[PDB]
């Protein structure tokens, strides 16, 4: 019947039936993950199988509380709880919370429009170039979506008001908001949800899937300036970057070598044992599939490296490399929703970061050189 | 605050925000095959070209090629480009667009599935499906970068001729013209001039056509059983080895591609790479130009045994050794966007297996790559 084979559905019903191009597979995936082991308090990485959707959408939630930072930079705190118990997970920011304001022309509350209604953002402007990492005006939405229960909870000290509304039922149920009086208190935003484990095939949140979401909550104290975080109550202790890197160095002449280049710009150098590896953030995006920030650092140290060498084949020095990079580019622009993988050409990154000599130089003192020249005079041999 | 938080619709979203749906609509460098014609055969090239306005051709090309996996009986695909005229068209036979009026939402169906997002016949994944086509954007992607946007069809169940005209990036939708077709055979014909200017171009250049056309080649290569026309040529590529080996001359410049086909499903050639790994793919005649799965899938088993072989080197030294070649059929697949440039789905919902034979990895062991890696090694 063509009636029957030509399907017309609504966006809405179009992203719980193929969840893939807006969170990612709602099927378990076995990966190699970073996870933060307690024990000996460092980075380790190990075998897990998770379900991508499900971190996804608590990612997005983590990273709207980062962008906050950006819109007003007196944030000092984010708090991030997991109930594991109770399949709840909240995320806590201090500085400006959300205008509890009728909008002009939706006719709502802007906290109401926002979080529960598709393509809503402050971010569809790109007059302004900004380094938030919010850009489609879906994630929000979509962690709503993918939850049976979804609290926004905001205080505006300009209008000296409390806004909290519950969605229910992947984003279908929405209760008006709860709107009081609240007066000589500090502005916030807090957003709790409870994921539908149903959707992800799960019964619980287990400890592979607690593991990448607590070490997602180091990366974004390692990538945020000026910030705090806390997980369940407890102090994450670094304070920026470099901290963040000296993470992984009992898994790793030092053996990181950091380097602040400008304002927009951090970059540590490792020898990899294995292959080329990078951990990378674009305003607070972990892109882990890289894309042209990640080529446009290593294939200026590949070209610096290869240049003092023939004074050996790219791959080969590429390989030996393990960067870490965490970088701020203007309206930057991606392959999917996940953000994973950043498109933005180099010319239009509003910034450039051009590796000095000296930090090539100290590469040089590292095991990478050794394992270059061995390669180098073996091919003379030959 | 009003101004601050912005709502707007899907089809506004699509044109402001291109990149997730057709991918980049900048100009972009890139390291290109395409053929040429004077020579017979692939040739790398440096060119400038934007992703987004080769992406929307690919829709109406794979989208001609499903065509064949849901009417075996289809025999060809006609690509005509007209540089002039910035006009391109792609015809393909077998069974046409019912011109029926939709039983729900009262319009005639071409009208639906080309003029209103979210529309498809691949929403029901019950079965297990081998087409391309998985998200009901594809069409709609291609009429909303277009000026102007035809859709002819015939269908000899009701015996009439539908042809309906877009402008203006899908924003004007002209009533369809029906009428009686008592004529030839079955068909579906699409024309669309795309909007360059959104695109930042002002004609089509050679760069964006030499892709255009080698894509064209990729078709022909990748679905069996079809003729396929460019401009009222003929390109007669025989299967995918025939295909492959357009590649010979660029990489010959102990047999310089192996080939084999492992099953059904499943086709496979190696060339020894000169700088490092290469890949080119196709998922249900889709190019999967960031790989994925089932890349990972097959070098990893080569990589593998190889590594075994040369233990009796570091795993990413033999693979930058490599040129692979893989066209394979997937079941209902998952990829990470629209654009379908990068396979998610698990081997284990593949719908098959393709376990590489130990006599073809045998096979490869006589290539420059074991030379290399044994120089490595000892
Ligand atoms: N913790 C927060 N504090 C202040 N504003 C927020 C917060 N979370 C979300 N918002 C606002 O709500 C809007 C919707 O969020 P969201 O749905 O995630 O879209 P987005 O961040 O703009 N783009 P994207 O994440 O790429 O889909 C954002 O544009 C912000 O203006
Ligand atoms: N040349 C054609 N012949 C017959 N049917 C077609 C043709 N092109 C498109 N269709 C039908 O039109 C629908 C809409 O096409 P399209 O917008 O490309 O969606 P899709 O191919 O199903 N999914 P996707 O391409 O992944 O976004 C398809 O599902 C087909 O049923
Ligand atoms: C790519 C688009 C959604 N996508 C669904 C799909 O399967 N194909 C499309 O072209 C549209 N995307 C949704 C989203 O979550 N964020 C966006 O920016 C647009
Ligand atoms: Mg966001
Ligand atoms: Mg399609």
């Amino acid at each position: 019947s063509a009636s029957d084979k030509y399907q017309k559905i609504s966006q809405l019903e179009h992203i719980l039936k193929r969840p893939d191009t807006y969170i990612g597979s709602v099927e378990t995936q076995e990966q190699l993950q970073w996870i933060y082991d307690e024990e000996t308090d460092c980075m380790i990485e190990k075998n897990v199988t998770i379900v991508p959707g499900l971190f996804k959408i608590f990612d997005e939630i983590l990273v709207n509380a980062a962008d906050n930072k950006v819109r007003d930079p007196s944030m000092k705190r984010i708090d991030v709880n997991i109930h594991a118990e109770e399949h709840t997970i909240e995320v806590k920011n201090d500085g400006k919370g959300i205008p509890i304001e009728i909008h002009n022309k939706e006719n709502i509350y802007i906290p109401e429009m926002i979080f529960g209604h598709l393509l809503t953002s402050s971010n569809y402007d790109d007059d302004e170039k900004k380094v938030t990492g919010g850009r489609n005006g879906y994630g929000a939405k979509l962690c709503n979506i993918f939850s049976t229960e979804f609290i926004l909870e905001t205080a505006d000290l300009n209008v000296g008001q409390k806004y909290v509304q519950k969605w229910e039922n992947n984003m279908s149920i929405c209760h008006p908001p709860k709107i009081t009086s609240y007066k000589k208190g500090p502005s916030y935003t807090k957003v709790t949800f409870k994921p539908d484990l149903t959707r992800f095939g799960m019964k619980e949140l287990d400890n592979d899937i607690l593991g990448v979401m607590r070490r997602r909550v180091y990366d974004i104290n390692g990538s945020v300036r000026d910030i705090n975080v806390y997980l369940n109550g407890k102090s994450l202790k670094i304070r920026n970057f470099k901290n963040y890197v000296e993470l992984y160095l009992k898994s790793l002449i030092p053996t990181i070598l950091y380097e602040r280049i400008n304002n927009r710009w951090e970059v540590a150098f490792a020898v990899s044992d294995i292959s080329f590896q990078q951990i990378s953030f674009v305003n607070s995006i972990a892109t882990t599939m890289g894309g042209t920030h990640v080529n446009y650092i290593t294939d200026q140290i590949v070209k610096k490296i290869s240049e003092i060498l023939k004074k050996v084949k790219s791959f080969q020095i590429k390989n030996n490399m393990f960067i870490f990079i965490n970088c701020l580019i203007e309206n930057p622009a991606f392959t999917s929703q996940t953000k994973e993988q950043l498109t933005t050409r180099v010319k239009d990154f509003g910034s450039r970061c051009e590796i000095p000599l000296e930090y090539i130089n100290k590469i040089m003192k590292t095991d990478l050189a050794t394992r270059m020249f061995e390669i180098a005079d073996a091919n003379e041999e030959n």
